[PDB]
Formats: C-alpha cells, sequence, structure tokens
C-alpha cells in the first residue's frame, strides 16, 4: 500500500493529460505548480529509460 498509495493517489490525480501515465511534459505542466523543480529531478532520474512516463502499472513494478 505505503508503496505508492499516496504517490499514485496524487499521480493518478495528477494525470491530467489523458492517457493514465505520468510523463514528464504532463508532469512539469501539472507539477509546474508543485515542485516540477524538485519533481523534474526526481522524475528524470524517475524515467531511467529515456523519456516515458510512469504508469500505474510502472508505478507498481518499480514499487515492487
Ligand atoms: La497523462
Amino acid at each position: 500500500s505505503d508503496d505508492k498509495i499516496g504517490l499514485k493517489v496524487l499521480y493518478k490525480l495528477m494525470d491530467v493529460d489523458g492517457d493514465g501515465k505520468l510523463t514528464k511534459e504532463e508532469v512539469t505542466s501539472f507539477f509546474k505548480k508543485h515542485g516540477i523543480e524538485k519533481v523534474a529531478e526526481q522524475v528524470m532520474k524517475a524515467d531511467a529509460n529515456g523519456d516515458g512516463y510512469i504508469t500505474l502499472e510502472e508505478f507498481l513494478e518499480f514499487s515492487l
């Protein structure tokens, strides 16, 4: 649960783009208000793939 209960909550609430995945553009867009900065860094290191997004599946996969 705590694995990403909240992170997911907010995230799921964040994903406004229109897909369900937590992408940078979409992130910085919505996070632009939050800590897009600190988030940008964390997100940048989060992706650790190339330039994708954080999907519920990937979000739970990373927690697992
Ligand atoms: La989205």
